[PDB]
DNA sequence: ACAGGATGTATATATGTGACACGTGCCTGGAGACTAGGGAGTAATCCCCTTGGCGGTTAAAACGCGGGGGACAGCGCGTACGTGCGTTTAAGCGGTGCTAGAGCTGTCTACGACCAATTGAGCGGCCTCGGCACCGGGATTCTCCAG
């Protein structure tokens, strides 16, 4: 199955996006200070 | 699971009350030469309305879910409509036998169109109050269980 047909991943969404890698970067480096976060981003299909 | 007993077709035939054929005539297309007016072919103006869609919030759909009271099936019975039979009513299918009134023809005005003016409705274009539209009471009115 796999050797005949690739499949986009769907589980790691930050895959195709530069934003998303950047974001999980600046997001894991804050939960060691666990200040909590505020994620504006208007577009409310993106908040999904 | 039959058979009298009816009713319904199917096939054939013939001559006479309607379908075709043929000649005529004569009103009506057809053919032709002018004269607009009408409509087509562009060229300008003014609108509205889609542009692509997005993400907030709302009303309207849409869905769950009980349940109740109507949609049907069952059963019955009790008229009432068809079925058939005898009568008789009166319509049909031909006739005779007037004259009322279509249908027409002609004649001739009153009537319609034109026809250039003329003007006075009328229609558009803003303005400005009343009049519905929606609201917020409270008081009569229904609807639903409850005895």
């Amino acid at each position: 199955c796999n050797m005949r047909t690739q499949f986009p991943d769907l589980r790691l969404i930050q895959y195709d996006c530069g934003k998303l890698q950047t974001l999980a970067v600046l997001l894991r480096q804050l939960k060691a200070e666990g200040h909590r976060v505020l994620i504006f981003t208007q577009m409310t299909r993106m908040l999904d």
